[PDB]
């Protein structure tokens, strides 16, 4: 990783929370190409120093996500340690989460912007895939929206996924409960179960999000009834928009080694 000075970041306002982390957004003063001076828009996300304990793995996260170059992958520009700080600097993308963005637009997103979204996604997780490489958390909150869909001129949406954040493999117990359905059943009873199979799942529960307007699937349940949702082996509801639902359920499959290679989604999705 790059080692930003705390003096090249100018801290702005806060965007958000992540699982022990503050979000914000900054500038990032730069020499770029030819010599030239930038200030750089950036996404600052701040480890907690009550957690400061999390360290290695919350960069380990973003270490993993930067072995790798793609397009739909989002750009790690460095970190900053100076001082008391862990922090991660990472590209800022005007647009904000994918979460956000489908509640708020939710009345004005058609079957084929979900579909073109969805395809982005399983092009990216193809990609890890191919490489052996797992993510961890998939979910609409670590997509960002880079383009929006301009009707008048064809454009597709574009999106990046983002890193996972700290991994489920060292995160309290009551954090992974909370985290059903993103967090695949063999993670539940055991978090070092985790595998590429775990992305299969959690790629099915963001399909969910991206067809429901930006719900959270089971958000009424506590964890205690999260939990027993998986005991009981129900599935999620079909999204009123149902197009998308049997696709879902595919990668939402209980038995880890059946769930559908991304080749396979990708030829699903293009079936459609």
């Amino acid at each position: 990783f790059h080692k930003i000075r705390n003096e090249d970041l100018i801290f702005n306002e806060s965007l958000g929370q992540g699982t022990f982390t503050k979000i914000f957004k900054g500038v990032r003063r730069e020499v770029g190409d030819y010599g030239q001076l930038h200030e750089t828009e950036v996404l600052l996300k701040v480890l907690d120093k009550a957690h400061r304990n999390y360290s290695e793995s919350f960069f380990e996260a973003a270490s993993m996500m930067s072995k790798l170059s793609h397009k739909h992958l989002v750009l790690n520009y460095g970190v900053c340690v100076c001082g008391d700080e862990n922090i991660l600097v990472q590209e800022f993308v005007k647009f904000g989460s994918l979460d956000t963005y489908l509640k708020k637009n939710k009345n004005c997103i058609n079957i084929l912007w979900k579909l073109e979204v969805a395809k982005q996604l399983a092009a990216a997780m193809h990609f890890l895939e191919e490489n052996t490489l797992i993510h961890g958390n998939v979910c609409a909150k670590n997509i960002l929206l880079i383009r929006e869909e301009d009707r008048k001129t064809g454009n597709p949406p574009f999106i990046k996924l983002s890193d996972p954040g700290i991994s489920i493999t060292v995160l309290p117990k009551d954090i992974l409960q909370e985290r059903i359905p993103w967090v695949p059943p063999e993670c539940i009873e055991n978090p070092k179960n985790l595998n590429l199979a775990t992305d299969k799942w959690s790629f099915g529960t963001t399909l969910w999000e991206i067809c429901s307007g930006g719900d959270k699937p089971l958000s009424a349940l506590d964890s205690q009834r999260k939990l027993q949702f998986y005991e009981d082996r129900h599935q999620l509801p079909a999204p009123k928009a149902a197009e998308l639902a049997n696709l879902i359920n595919n990668c939402m499959d209980y038995e880890p080694d059946h769930r559908p290679s991304f080749r396979a989604i990708i030829r699903d999705l293009n079936s459609l």
